[PDB]
């Protein structure tokens, strides 16, 4: 078994999410928010303009919302982005946390960061580790909010395969 | 460029030192103790009985002390250990560092620590990185003495070529 000490770890580069899998999520808006828009899976294609936005159009979810992604591949992650919705939108994600997996059964978290609705990248220095499934979640103890949504999220790192 | 931050590290396999090239000391006791032993190079044999000392015998050198070794591969360090001279040895070091590179050139520190001269191996949770150069240094401002002894250095990691 495992422990967590400190790594000298290098700046990674962003790990191009074409394959991909969102494979399981607490909510999404399959209408309000375009239709092609709002989904989970509006978070890991290419497109900016497309987001995930929590359920809100004749029904919302209760907290925490989480979703979990396929990378595909074994990957030392080192940075986690996310681009938040921004543009002056309603967007009070006051906490997120990240956890990853190579297996998608034993997660290990990688950290628990502040979250600001900027217009920029959040890059975030989560706990590198070797992983496959990394798991966003939107907690239940943050001051969150039912509203949520977020452009892009991105893996800075390495490729290890 | 890089930056320090956590990992997860799994405690690493002992990388079992044939080859391994001590390039450089401060310091040995090429008399003394034994002749064959002694020797800055004891360090990294595979002998128990046999250990680096620090000159005394005919004069010694002042603090600090080191000793670089070649591993002769880029490996992920996550731990080191230190087989101290023990057996109710007068073996005085109060603080050892280590430091790490790929080139040999530009040094980066991966810890500072106390030494105890148990029989036992200190196992060291150092800064882990990708390295092929290690600097053991007894240094100048620890409370540390003249007369330092050390049986074996190992490193637990994975060899990453
Ligand atoms: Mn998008
Ligand atoms: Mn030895």
């Amino acid at each position: 078994d495992t422990y967590t000490g400190f790594c000298i770890i290098k700046e990674g580069t962003k790990i191009s999410k074409s394959g991909w899998e969102v494979l399981s999520f607490t909510t999404q808006e399959a209408s309000g928010e375009g239709a092609g828009n709002g989904l989970a899976k509006c978070l890991i294609d290419g497109d900016t303009e497309t987001f995930w936005h929590a359920k809100w159009q004749g029904g919302s979810d209760p907290l925490p919302y989480d979703i979990v992604i396929d990378m595909k591949q074994n990957i030392q992650i080192a940075q986690v982005e996310l681009l938040p919705r921004g543009r002056g939108s309603n967007n009070p994600i006051k906490v997120v946390e990240f956890a990853a997996s190579e297996d998608n059964v034993n997660w290990t978290p990688i950290g628990r960061f502040g979250f600001t609705n900027q217009d920029a990248a959040l890059e975030y220095y989560v706990k590198s580790i070797k992983a496959r499934y990394i798991r966003l979640t939107i907690p239940d103890d943050g001051g969150n909010s039912t509203v949520a949504a977020i452009r892009e999220l991105d893996v800075k790192g390495t490729i290890i395969n």
